[PDB]
């Protein structure tokens, strides 16, 4: 019931030429395929070609005609489009995948035994799980890039960073062992001399930057005491976070850092330096008076037994490392002399700053795997093989300083974590580096559900020949327990912010971990992803499924970012038989501009070949959108969500007659089985120059006259026509 109010007259016609018109729209299908009114008559009009399924207007018109029974073959996809955004924002909330795992070994595939760099954007490698999972491992990712578990940005910025202390900071003045002044001792000392109620002796230190100074030091006691008042900062003053303790005697100071305050600098280790002018527990010559049962002091001597000539010799009590009597003791002394320095540096913690350009730590030889340690042509060479004149360096001495460590990507943090708790810390309270303080078995990884773990087997470990300089064969290291403490980064400026959601997830090292099986944990590490499934045929009108998924890699504040894309197939099928990687597996890129639109994507067509029966080589368009514009994938500030998808291809189908209808523009819409619908016929519609001057012959049927001039036929919706109703 195809009817017009406005637009004149369709065409109708019984044999060959002789058309008619009329305003009536009772239409039909016969069972023999003419589309007709109740009177027969054929409705005129243009029918599709099948070949190019194009109606050609253009044609004569003639009796449109739909076969009842059509069958229409499945046709192949040539290409498939998808209309999704990818959220560039910080909130992502779970669509989300867990940070990639990774090796315990730098630029290394434990598993492969192969030289992979993690942070290269253009190496991908899968590995198959217990539970015949095909998934992407070994891959550092720009930590600008990265999200906690309830899909919240951690934002991190270049400059900022963390702490990480892997044992408290200790050190022990006094380690030459000399005893403490006793005043119930009635004979004359030479001694570690503290003050007495009538005797002040001068405290003079800089303790990690800070400047402690008393005169007025009558005790051991009031030394330490004082010197706490400097652990804790003021509003005005800096703390050290160094406690001190009088060690067992009280010839000497216990310092100890654990690290777990401030987040500065000087918060952070150990940095002790003592004046030359300080007396405070330095050595003095004690002298006893029998008849008036007193003592009188000095610190300077006169080269006689009992009060021998002390030469400090640049050096002080605290710090020393050797002590000098003359002569030996068999015979008084005249003479002692301390050999040594006035300061003593204890690190344990270390700085992480992050930095959005790129970074290279280097290699470095690791026992866990990979190339092998090449040593130099002697044991006091340094090595020229890079890993291995790295590892020269590591294990004597070359991490053991205040060096701020620069990291770009999660594997680079990973190794340099790994090579500090190995070789950057004074496991002994040393103040010195040596193969004592190498704890080569501790390992750092990220397992694949995207944490950070730390293990601490109770494993010895070697360290191979020509490493250490001047040890030309192997040394058994062992090893230790460690405390971590993690604080966030800052100057004392302020001019760094801190970052406390990124800081959080490193946060959960905290505590012990003791040589064993124990392993500490980082909180989870997320990425922005999504995943999509486009539908497409093949030859024989067969589904099948393209698995497609987007990982954001890395993000540039006004530049735009960039996704890692993957498509998967189910095996059999192959999109991949020629290229490199599994033959199932496509990996692609997709990069956004800063206004969210697509700046390219790649690659642009796949070759797809089902291996079911169907015809292989398939070649498919990826219609993801043109470069600078927002029609198909886009990158924007909101959850990640698919609009819409679509493909050429279809399956087998058949027309179903009753579901038959027109549209506004003449179009004869077929519905198939196959979910397609096609404008099998266009309904033809012509006018008249006149119409007052037209013959009423059947029923509602007219004839053109010379009165109402000739037909100009057209198309509905085209001049000033058009039709209604169905």
């Amino acid at each position: 019931v195809a009817i017009n109010g406005d637009g004149f007259f369709m065409v109708s016609d019984d044999g060959g030429l002789t058309n008619y018109l009329t305003r009536s729209g009772d239409f039909k299908l016969d069972a023999y395929g003419n589309f007709v009114n109740n009177a027969g008559f054929v409705v005129q009009g243009w029918n599709i070609n099948w070949d190019d399924q194009t109606i050609d207007s253009s044609r004569t018109p003639q009796n449109i005609f739909i076969d009842p029974g059509m069958h229409i073959p499945a046709a192949k996809s040539t290409e498939v489009a998808i209309k999704a955004n990818l959220n560039s924002g910080l909130n992502i909330g779970t669509s989300s995948r867990n940070l990639y795992a990774l090796d315990s070994v730098h630029g290394w595939n434990t598993k492969t035994q192969r030289a992979e760099d993690e942070n290269d954007t253009g190496t991908t490698q899968f590995y198959t799980t217990s539970k015949n999972s095909v998934e992407v491992t070994e891959k550092g990712v720009d930590a600008g890039s990265l999200f906690n578990a309830k899909g919240q940005g951690l934002n991190l910025r270049d400059g900022q960073g963390i702490w990480v202390s892997y044992a408290d900071a200790t050190y022990s003045t006094n380690k030459v062992g000399v005893n403490a002044f006793d005043p119930n001792l009635q004979q004359n000392q030479t001694a570690a001399f503290w003050g007495t109620a009538n005797q002040k002796v001068n405290l003079d230190i800089t303790l990690n930057g800070v400047r402690i100074q008393n005169a007025d030091i009558q005790s051991i006691d009031d030394a330490i005491a004082y010197i706490n008042t400097f652990t804790a900062p003021t509003d005005t003053r800096d703390g050290t976070g160094v406690k001190a303790v009088k060690n067992k005697d009280g010839s000497g100071i216990d310092f100890v850092n654990d690290n777990a305050d401030g987040t500065t600098d000087n918060m952070k280790n150990i940095n002790l330096v003592v004046a030359n002018t300080n007396t405070a527990g330095e050595l003095w010559n004690a002298v006893w008076n029998n008849n008036n049962q007193t003592f009188t002091f000095n610190n300077n001597g006169n080269g006689q037994a009992g009060t021998p000539t002390i030469n400090k010799n640049g050096s002080s009590l605290w710090t020393a490392t050797n002590i000098t009597f003359t002569p030996q003791p068999p015979q008084a002394a005249t003479n002692v002399q301390l050999t040594g320095g006035l300061n003593a540096q204890i690190i344990t913690a270390h700085k992480y700053i992050y930095s959005s350009n790129p970074v290279d730590i280097g290699p470095m030889y690791n026992p866990d795997g990979g190339p092998a340690f090449q040593p130099g042509a002697n044991a006091t060479t340094r090595p020229t093989e890079p890993g291995s004149a790295a590892y020269w360096d590591a294990v004597n001495g070359g991490l053991l300083n205040t060096n701020v460590r620069t990291f770009r990507t999660t594997e680079d943090l990973r190794e340099l974590l790994q090579r500090d708790a190995r070789y950057g810390v004074d496991y002994d309270g040393s103040g010195t580096f040596a193969a004592a303080d190498i704890n080569q078995n501790i390992k750092v990884v990220v397992t694949a559900d995207g944490h950070f773990a730390i293990s601490n087997a109770n494993e010895q470990s070697t360290v191979p020949p020509n490493a250490i300089n001047g040890v030309g064969n192997a040394t058994t290291t062992d090893p230790k327990n460690m405390s971590f403490n993690i604080t966030a980064y800052s100057n004392k400026q302020g001019t760094v912010s801190t970052n406390d959601a990124f800081t959080a997830i490193f946060k959960a090292f905290d505590g012990p971990l003791v040589i064993g099986n124990q392993i500490k944990e980082s909180e989870q590490l997320k990425l922005s992803a999504f995943s999509a499934g486009l539908e497409i045929y093949d030859s024989l009108g067969s589904k099948h499924t393209l698995e497609v998924q987007f990982v954001k890699q890395s993000t540039t504040q006004d530049g735009g970012n960039e996704w890692q894309m993957i498509i998967r197939v189910p095996e059999p099928a192959e999109i991949n038989t020629t290229g490199e990687g599994p033959n199932n597996i496509i990996v692609g890129t997709a990069r956004f501009n800063n206004d969210g639109s697509l700046a390219s994507y790649t690659p642009r067509t796949i070759n797809f070949s089902p291996n079911n029966g169907a015809a292989p080589n398939q070649q498919i368009k990826l219609s993801f959108g043109t470069s600078g514009s927002n029609d198909g994938l886009v990158s924007s500030n909101s959850a990640s969500t698919l609009t819409g998808q679509a493909t050429d291809g279809y399956t087998s189908g058949n027309l179903k007659p009753d579901a038959i209808r027109v549209d506004d523009k003449g179009n004869i819409l077929g519905e198939f089985t196959n979910g397609k619908t096609f404008a099998v016929a266009k309904i033809a519609m012509a006018s008249v120059a006149n119409n007052s001057g037209l013959e009423e012959i059947g029923g509602n049927l007219f004839k053109v006259t010379a009165n109402s001039g000739n037909i100009v036929v057209g198309e509905a919706g085209t001049g000033g026509r058009g039709e209604m109703k169905t």
